[PDB]
């Protein structure tokens, strides 16, 4: 089998994607933000405290003639961005872009955190990272691609982010007209349960490259590019008024500037970021501050290749017995 779905930013400045996804019997759609980096399904639902649900739609297990409630269980997350949710479990039917798994574990939110309520687009998450991070108790659960793999044609998903325009999650191919050139793989470890991998350097604009290593995880749930502080210097330093801004929480440019690209390593492959795409817009409505898409790392204890990097690439996620990625010029 195989499954196929649109993705599409939810706001003007590419903040995090949304795809949609039928749960239960008749199916309900609810549009995820498909996370690479944790491993919990999780949804708005009938359970949500009403005072934290503001314009999401909302999952209701008592509709769904598929859903049972997974006895006992309970989940609870927190987020490196410091939102959380927590719930129960049911067990229902979910599909995504065709591809259809029974018996998958859908986690009601009881409670989410203020910026969940915030976020209007967001019906949940759907985690891709691996099933040895999700949070359900007593008993793990496994991601929606743990559940399909065995089924899948090849036991890969793929994730082509689009720059201010709809792309494309696809689950079980590899679509040869998506990308150009050819796929680097690289090693990918599991250890921490993350898609971690290390890239081979970096360059900023039309400077040289720097071979170097930085291990870092294949974040789609994670909006920017958060790397070491030495690299994000290097990067800031190209572009007249850049400073990092403590009160702010990062690097700001003159909304005016031209942004340098910047390019990172895969193997002896090269993946460029456009400038454009390095450019999140004022700090607040009017500003001619503007917030960098490049930030350090150094406050986080990892390497996050967030949506800016991934959007410039056709990104595979191969889930074979010993995993890999794949990036591709696209």
């Amino acid at each position: 089998s195989t499954g196929s779905a649109t993705t599409t930013p939810i706001d003007s400045l590419d903040d995090a994607y949304i795809t949609p996804v039928q749960i239960g019997t008749p199916a309900q759609t609810l549009n995820l933000d498909f996370d690479t980096g944790s491993s919990d399904l999780w949804v708005f639902s009938s359970e949500t405290t009403a005072s934290e649900v503001d314009g999401q739609t909302i999952y209701t297990p008592s509709k769904s003639t598929t859903a049972k409630l997974l006895s006992g269980a309970t989940w609870s997350i927190s987020y490196g961005d410091g939102s959380s949710s927590s719930g129960d479990v049911y067990t229902d039917t979910v599909s995504v872009g065709g591809l259809t798994v029974t018996g998958q574990a859908v986690e009601s939110a009881k409670k989410v955190s203020s910026s969940f309520t915030e976020d209007s687009t967001i019906d949940g998450l759907l985690g891709l990272a691996f099933s040895t991070l999700n949070t359900v108790s007593p008993t793990q659960q496994k991601t929606f691609f743990d559940n399909a793999k065995a089924s899948l044609d090849s036991p890969v998903f793929t994730a082509d982010l689009g720059y201010h325009a709809p792309g494309t999650y696809n689950f079980g191919f590899i679509d040869t007209t998506a990308y150009t050139g050819s796929i680097t793989y690289t090693a990918v470890s599991t250890k921490q349960g993350f898609w971690e991998w290390t890239s081979t350097g970096y360059a900023v604009g039309s400077g040289t490259f720097k071979s170097t290593s930085i291990d870092g995880i294949a974040d789609t749930g994670t909006t920017l590019l958060y790397l070491p502080a030495t690299v994000v210097s290097a990067y800031w330093a190209q572009v007249s008024g850049a400073k990092s801004s403590s009160s702010v929480g990062g690097y700001v440019f003159p909304c005016s500037a031209t942004l340098p690209s910047f390019t990172f390593g895969v193997g002896s492959a090269r993946i460029v970021i456009p400038g454009d795409y390095i450019d999140f817009g004022p700090i607040s409505t009017g500003s001619s501050s503007c917030f960098g898409g490049i930030q350090s790392s150094a406050g986080i204890g990892i390497n996050i290749f967030g949506d800016v990097a991934l959007k410039a690439a056709f990104v595979v996620f191969n889930g074979a017995t010993t995993p890999t990625l794949g990036f591709a010029s696209k």
